[PDB]
């Protein structure tokens, strides 16, 4: 099972793809991970617009069956939430035109999936990641590392029949 | 002077393309209308990739020299600002693709814009966007109308010099 990950926010966007064991425990082998970045010099429309390009190639070069992304909530929607759904909308155009499905979990499910609860804190879940990816240190940076993070979270998911279309 | 406007949202999506002419009152021609429709019954990657093939292939054919969208962020919001950054989003990749830019307006500068002062009655601009482009009766249905304010009131401030970028 080919998995793609994406973390979008505002100036970054991590980006990373495993390869998961199809049985056993949850097993998985890095095959790319990267992070999309913004420049304030440049309209917001190139920032969707690299965006949009990074992550075409990607599925491109890894056909995965899956994208996963995190189920944001928001307290108050207002244009801090606008501005992170830009992000999600280059996303979305990106999975429409390479014919993947995407898929989304809440922090939570995140949480429990890969570190047992969904009180464990984002330190535990960044360890168990690594021992998932046998890697000998954790990925880098943190928007990689929450990426790989949500991509091993849909993995779980789908495994026990619970996947969550977006 | 080619012109796009959009009144943004993903269940919704207003589109309108006028042409400004003359050297006097503002005045325009409708050279398209459309309002992009999406459920959700569909997935997310459905909805937005309607979207962005829909405004692609309207900058394409028209090539506006400007695409405007409406802004608003108060508490109270016809769909989630999030899922309204989805919709930007495609748009933005289309611009992106066309190379055309991008300018946005909250409702108070519509109001100004359209209907001389920023406390003006929605109904006020209606009239002026029917005046504008010589018809009868006001266009329809509401979401074009909005995107056709939306585009007039870019033209607006394009022929002051005073336009302002997304
Ligand atoms: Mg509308």
């Amino acid at each position: 099972m080919v998995v793609a990950g994406i973390d979008p926010g505002i100036t970054h966007l991590g980006l990373g793809v495993v390869a998961v064991e199809g049985k056993g425990a949850l097993k998985a082998r890095l095959l790319h991970g990267e992070v999309v970045k913004t420049s304030p010099q440049e309209p917001a429309k190139e920032r969707v617009g690299r965006i949009h390009a990074r992550v075409l190639e990607v599925l491109h070069r890894f056909r995965p069956e899956a994208v996963a992304v995190e189920e944001q909530f928001f307290y108050r929607q207002n244009e801090l939430a606008y501005k992170v759904g830009w992000a999600l909308g280059a996303v979305l155009v990106a999975a429409f035109e390479a014919g993947v499905p995407v898929y989304a979990y809440g922090p939570m499910q995140v949480k429990q999936a890969l570190a047992g609860h969904g009180h464990a804190a984002k330190e535990e879940v960044a360890l168990m990641v690594r021992g998932i990816l046998g890697l000998k240190e954790a990925p880098r940076p943190s928007h990689l590392a929450d990426a790989l993070a949500i991509a091993l979270t849909h993995a779980f998911y789908a495994r026990m029949g619970t996947a969550k279309p977006l």
